[PDB]
């Protein structure tokens, strides 16, 4: 069917470049499995601000990962997810941006630590949203039981939590074996 998928990737301070490389490779990853399907992309870096790397408009011109992202600059600051959501909601998912109203609408986070700002995301109800928490910020199980209130229900479906970013790849191996492109 037609979904309308954004990544929303962490740009915190915490990241080192091999880390921040390994999220944009799965991004990557993630679009080539799906070319030819009829997915649409954007993806937004979120940090203190927040920034559309590119837009769907600009995925179906260019239909290139690579290209798409090549310009992404890692911001290095907060982790405020309450209100990146919320740009999601509002900035994102729009006609004027080549969003499509009858799409079924998907967010994928991925994150490296607990949120730093306060709010709610009301506004996001009728997005699916998958959380990937990634790290050493979330050995404890407290700390995971954080991401609860950003995922869709049940957080056994749409919450992960990779104890490494090398585990990335992993969870790509799973979704090349559950999804399959006739
Ligand atoms: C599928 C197994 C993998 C491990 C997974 O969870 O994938 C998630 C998380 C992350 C690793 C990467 C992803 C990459 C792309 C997909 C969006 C995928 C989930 C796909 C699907 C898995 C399903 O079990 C739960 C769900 O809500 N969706 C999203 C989705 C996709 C299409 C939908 C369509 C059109 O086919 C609908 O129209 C009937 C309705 C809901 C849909 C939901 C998602
Ligand atoms: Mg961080």
């Amino acid at each position: 069917g037609n979904v309308d998928l954004v990544f929303l990737f962490d740009g915190s301070m915490s990241l080192q470049p091999d880390e921040f490389q390994k999220i944009l490779d799965f991004m990557k990853d993630v679009m080539k499995k799906l070319s030819n399907t009829s997915y649409q992309f954007a993806a937004v870096q979120f940090s203190t601000s927040y920034k559309t790397e590119f837009d769907f408009s600009d995925y179906v011109k260019w239909k290139d990962p690579d290209a798409l992202l090549k310009h992404v600059k890692h911001m290095l600051l907060l982790t405020n997810t309450f209100g990146a959501i919320n740009y999601v909601a509002t900035e994102v998912f729009r006609e004027e941006l080549g969003a499509r109203p009858d799409a079924t609408k998907v967010l994928i986070i991925i994150t490296d630590g607990e949120a730093t700002d306060s709010g709610n995301i009301d506004a996001a109800k009728d997005i699916i949203r998958y959380i990937i928490g990634i790290g050493k910020h979330f050995q404890t199980k407290e700390s995971q039981e954080t991401l609860h209130k950003f995922a869709s229900k049940p957080a056994s479906e749409f919450v992960k939590i990779l104890d490494t970013f090398e585990k990335l790849k992993d969870l790509f191996t799973e979704l090349q074996k559950k999804i399959y492109v006739i």
